[PDB]
């Protein structure tokens, strides 16, 4: 899959500047590729520094949003309770307000997941690109496995877990 051309299309627009800066990372790759083309040694340290910064930022952003989503879920539990079957004790206003809150939280979680998946693709694609464009460079699988795969944005399965619950609530509430 063409990652760079599809990036705008796959970005949660409100968070655009917090995605992996694929465009800037590609210019660092191209610089290295040019040196190798000229028969010169490369210096991949500025690519990796920038890659690491991007990784820190992506993680830090995803984690903050995830902490937000959890706080939100707690506030909804405080108001409406811990299981969806409580909907039977709600009046029509309360039940509509609940539904609104649930749809918004689901939207936020879906967006968070997609942010995670697209950023992880981006790290995988940019390193693959470096490996393809620079001689005896073999970084993709090591970098992804050792630095990206341990981060919540990449490994998270809790958002999906919470999404199934929010959806179960939404269905229980519908009836
Ligand atoms: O999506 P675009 O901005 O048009 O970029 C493409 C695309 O790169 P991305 O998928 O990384 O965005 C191609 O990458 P592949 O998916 O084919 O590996 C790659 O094609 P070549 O590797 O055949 O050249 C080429 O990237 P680059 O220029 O880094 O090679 C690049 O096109 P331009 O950068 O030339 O626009």
């Amino acid at each position: 899959m063409k990652f760079g051309k599809n990036l705008p299309r796959n970005q949660v627009p409100e968070w655009a500047g917090s995605y992996i800066n694929y465009k800037g990372l590609k210019k660092l790759v191209k610089a290295a590729a040019e040196s190798a083309k000229d028969g010169q040694p490369v210096d991949l340290a500025e690519f990796f520094f920038a890659l690491d910064r991007n990784l820190e930022d992506v993680d830090s952003f995803y984690n903050k949003k995830f902490a937000d989503a959890c706080r939100r879920l707690k506030v909804l539990q405080d108001r409406y309770g811990t299981t969806p079957e409580v909907v039977v004790n709600l009046d029509d206003d309360e039940a509509e307000e609940l539904m609104g809150a649930l749809l918004e939280l689901r939207s936020q979680l879906r967006k968070l997941q997609w942010f995670g998946e697209i950023n992880r693709r981006g790290f995988i694609k940019i390193t693959k690109k470096l490996d393809k464009k620079v001689p005896n460079t073999t970084t993709q699988h090591r970098y992804i496995s050792t630095k990206v795969d341990p981060k919540p944005f990449a490994k998270d399965t809790t958002v999906a877990r919470i999404l199934t619950e929010i959806n179960r609530w939404i269905s229980v509430l519908g009836d």
